[PDB]
């Protein structure tokens, strides 16, 4: 029953981010195939995408629930060719601040990939169909990571030729998405009260706290972990190594996902204990992936971060799924997502931007480690406020 739309969406999901030309983006548009800058792509490409990501989330939460999630993940899967169309031979700034703008759209419509199959498929399969999806994304990136790694190490694969293997693979995945069975059918300020309605449910509206901000220090993490990487060991082959090693704790969070759908624990009483250990755990992460000033030790610092905290947002986006008790899987999806996104936009203003403290990434995942180790004691103090 549930096998046939679970397998289609994991496999798109498995294309449309089994990119080899992700862990090496920032080389391919700055080496000799697009001769870009490094600060016209950093502080003038990226922000675009962010912004992109902002206003193309607004519309996402409020319009995938309605198209019943198939059209935003096709208009994903589309923009998915555009965005590495564009990629691929399209020169200068003036175009690649429109593929920053498309892959804001495919990230918000992201949301839309993780929303549909819950949807589709009935609440019992949530926790197993949960795991199962963020587990093969998470393989996805690991799987392309290594890929592209070995396109670099043993074929001398130019990144260009990554990104046309980036899009085959996207593209296998736009046509996977037009096989994606359709799910079946079902002023502001009402609106507003309707997502009072949907935001009301039993244990989701902290879980979706925390997915509104464990994530936004989550993808801190992700953008700053290759800056700490390289302030902990400033060496030459270093590259090779660090997109690796995401690709291992990618792998990690995809078996930890894997893990989520997999066992059959029941996560109605160990939810709020789960929460509560991975957080601490990704804290502790953190910690130790800043105090420690070991390379290997900071690796294996991050394959824990990443690895609890895909378990953590498997749990729960599979324990909004089963409270919703509401049709809009996406609302809480792409609302979560967009107020994750703010936070993380706020605190990389403060934190990193030059507008705001500009604190050094000795002391950025310092801080990343304070602002778990806080969330996990908000969440700390929930138990025992719960006593
Ligand atoms: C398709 C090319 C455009 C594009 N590709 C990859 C990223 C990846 N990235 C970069 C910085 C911060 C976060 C992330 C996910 C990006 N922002 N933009």
């Amino acid at each position: 029953s549930w096998i046939y739309p679970t397998v289609i969406l994991c496999l798109f999901g498995f294309f449309s981010m089994m990119r080899p030309s992700e862990p090496f983006l920032i080389p391919y548009l700055s080496g000799p195939d697009k001769n870009l800058t490094s600060a016209e792509i950093t502080n003038e490409i990226f922000p675009v995408w962010t912004y992109s990501y902002l206003v193309l989330l607004l519309p996402v939460f409020v319009l995938t629930d309605y198209v019943r999630y198939k059209p935003v993940i096709i208009l994903q899967g589309i923009s998915f060719i555009i965005t590495w169309l564009l990629l691929l031979f399209g020169q200068g700034v003036k175009t690649m601040q429109v593929v920053e703008f498309f892959y804001g759209m495919v990230t918000a419509a992201e949301v839309a990939y993780y929303a549909y199959i819950y949807s589709v498929v009935s609440p019992e399969h949530y926790q197993r169909v949960s795991g199962y999806c963020r587990s093969v994304t998470l393989a996805a990136y690991t799987a392309g990571s290594v890929l592209a790694q070995l396109l670099v190490s043993l074929a001398n694969m130019s990144y260009f030729y990554l990104n046309v293997i980036s899009l085959a693979s996207v593209s296998v995945a736009f046509l996977f998405s037009l096989f994606l069975p359709m799910p079946k059918k079902s002023v502001f300020v009402q609106w507003f009260q309707d997502l009072k309605e949907c935001y009301s449910s039993k244990r989701l509206f902290y879980w979706s706290l925390w997915w509104a901000f464990a994530t936004a220090g989550f993808n801190q993490v992700l953008n700053y972990v290759q800056i700490l990487w390289d302030y902990k060991a400033p060496s030459q082959d270093s590259s090779i190594y660090n997109g690796a090693v995401e690709a291992i704790a990618t792998f990690g969070g995809a078996v930890a996902a894997f893990a989520v759908g997999y066992v059959k624990v029941n996560w109605d009483l160990l939810g709020e204990l789960a929460l509560v250990v991975f957080s601490v755990v990704n804290a502790g992460s953190l910690f130790l992936m800043h105090y420690t000033a070991n390379i290997w030790a900071c690796y294996a610092g991050y394959l824990i971060f990443k690895s609890s905290y895909m378990l953590l947002i498997t749990i729960a986006v599979f324990q909004i799924a089963v409270n919703l008790n509401v049709e809009r899987y996406a609302l809480v999806f792409g609302i979560n997502t967009f107020i994750a996104l703010v936070i993380q936009t706020i605190m990389t203003v403060i934190v990193v931007d030059q507008r705001g403290l500009n604190l050094p990434v000795s002391i950025q995942f310092l801080v990343y480690g304070s602002y778990f180790a806080v969330i996990a004691g908000i969440f700390l103090m929930r138990s025992m406020y719960i006593t």
